């Protein structure tokens, strides 16, 4: 029975896009459809947001800050001053003015939305104290969401999220891998990596660090250029917070807020070998993962840095056990789905056998009827007590 009236906000990962990118083909559906559109239909309000892909969480937690309330992307005075891009990104009309004065939002997230979309909600409850003592100590102005103080998530839902980082990050030429990944996704929505499209098709937004796809560039060559730049290179990046490193120091600051439902859903897509128990992509899994990714995610350990077993089963992009909830340098409370979603803690929604891609329909599965998961998933996050 419906107990609340907040819309439903999309966020997607390291890969991810506008409804008007990518001529269209939405990352919330891919070839199955448009998961916006099916939730807007059945009465579920939803909105998409579209954030810097590559960018760091503490950068697309502040776009989608903007994006939501209206106005200028702030990164923070201190923040851009130690990194060395803008302080200040672009413009928002705001989707949700009213999010100012006290309407919320459930956000449901992918992948590394799930890691965005807990920081949002840590800077909004707390903000950053270095940036209120760095704006007084050089009187420049400071964003209302590093003030703290303030909320407006009523839930963050996060489905195949390293919450506890992924071990792919580890792999040899990683860096030309997870750009190829770039490209089987461009491949997925039918765009081409070689073709130097006038439009813009797919906007990186990084507006902070100066960088663009150039007039007569293909996707090829941009990416070239991405490898070498500082979103790939340095650590205000998705690719470090994506570590099991960077994760952990995530977790180290970005705590669950007792206002706020955590659901977790965690994906797996792999069986276990008969020699040593390594796992390995099963029928099905989206084909660059099968082949590129998913035999080093389920063979790859560390028993020194924390890696054993429990590891290896993945989604094909991310390790399963990474999904349920921050562990590693984290005190969040993670309990099972027992009926009650409680506030302030991780309810685990259970595990399911669908992969990193196939969870939000850009690679197909037809036993998946992802209509249905998240018609329910709307209808349990519509149930939820304010
Ligand atoms: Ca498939
Ligand atoms: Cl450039
Ligand atoms: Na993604
Ligand atoms: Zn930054």
């Amino acid at each position: 029975l419906r107990a609340n009236d907040a819309p439903i906000v999309l966020l997607h990962g390291f890969t991810g896009w506008g409804r008007e990118e990518m001529f269209g083909f939405k990352y919330w559906g891919g070839v199955r459809g448009d998961i916006e559109q099916w939730l807007n239909d059945n009465g579920y309000r939803t909105y998409t947001l579209a954030v810097g892909p590559l960018s760091s969480n503490w950068d697309r937690a502040c776009e989608a800050y903007a994006q939501l309330v209206g106005g200028t992307v702030d990164y923070g005075a201190a923040h851009a001053a130690k990194h060395g891009h803008a302080r200040f990104g672009r413009t928002y009309p705001g989707l949700l003015p009213e999010l100012k004065r006290g309407g919320r939002i459930h956000i449901i997230a992918h992948s590394q939305g799930g890691q965005t979309a807990r920081m949002l909600v840590s800077l909004l409850e707390n903000g950053s104290q270095e940036e209120r003592e760095y704006a007084k100590a050089h009187n420049v102005s400071l964003s209302p969401l590093f003030e703290g103080g303030h909320h407006f998530v009523l839930s963050v839902t996060t489905i195949a999220t390293p919450h506890d980082g992924t071990t792919l990050v580890n792999m040899v030429d990683f860096t030309d891998r997870f750009f190829d990944l770039q490209k089987a996704v461009l491949e997925a929505a039918a765009v081409a990596s070689n073709v130097p499209y006038t439009s813009q098709v797919y906007d990186f937004k990084l507006d902070q660090w100066g960088l663009r796809r150039q007039p007569g560039e293909s996707f090829d060559h941009y990416f070239e250029r991405l490898k070498r730049s500082p979103v790939w290179t340095s650590t205000d990046t998705a690719r470090y917070d994506l570590s099991v490193s960077g994760a952990e120091k995530l977790n180290q600051w970005v705590q669950a807020s007792p206002n706020t439902y955590y659901l977790s859903f965690s994906t797996e897509r792999t069986y276990r070998g008969a020699l040593t128990g390594n796992h390995y992509p099963e029928l099905g899994m989206n084909a660059f993962s099968a082949v590129v990714c998913a035999p080093f995610l389920g063979s790859y350990r560390n028993p020194t840095l924390g890696i054993d077993e429990r590891w290896l089963e993945n989604d094909g992009i991310v390790n399963t056990v990474s999904m349920n909830g921050p562990k590693r340098g984290s005190s969040d409370r993670i309990v099972p789905y027992d009926g009650t979603l409680k506030k302030g803690v991780w309810n685990d929604m259970g595990t399911y056998n669908v992969d990193h891609l196939e969870i939000i329909g850009v690679d197909p599965n037809p036993s998946f009827d992802i209509r249905a998961f998240y018609l329910r998933l709307a209808e349990q996050l519509a149930s939820l007590q304010p």
